[PDB]
């Protein structure tokens, strides 16, 4: 075998709507927990994002 990988960039893009899921979140929740966690989970979106997915 030989040669390499990474390539691997890894980043960003944007979650602006999910920006907006963020304060959507925060808008209602009253009991916030399950606001600011599914914020949160979407916030994650390079490899924390695939970790919030847990």
């Amino acid at each position: 075998n030989k040669e390499m990988d990474d390539v691997k960039v890894a980043s960003k893009k944007l979650p602006v709507n999910q920006m907006v899921l963020k304060n959507a979140w925060d808008c209602s929740q009253q009991r916030t927990k399950e606001d600011w966690q599914e914020w949160i989970r979407r916030l994650s979106i390079e490899s924390s994002s695939h970790a919030l997915r847990a």
